[PDB]
């Protein structure tokens, strides 16, 4: 994105886009979150991440 977002934002994106463990419903609500505030998308990674791997396999 040349005039959307910024790097910071595209880069968690794609390690949002890259849970293996992750659902629709969360994948949604931060992948939304990001577009929405991309100031606080090293937040939703964290979150995304801390998400994807609380609720991943045993």
């Amino acid at each position: 994105v040349d005039n959307k977002f910024n790097k910071e934002q595209q880069n968690a994106f794609y390690e949002i886009l890259h849970l293996p463990n992750l659902n629709e419903e969360q994948r949604n609500a931060f992948i939304q979150s990001l577009k929405d505030d991309p100031s606080q998308s090293a937040n939703l990674l964290a979150e995304a991440k801390k998400l994807n791997d609380a609720q991943a396999p045993k």
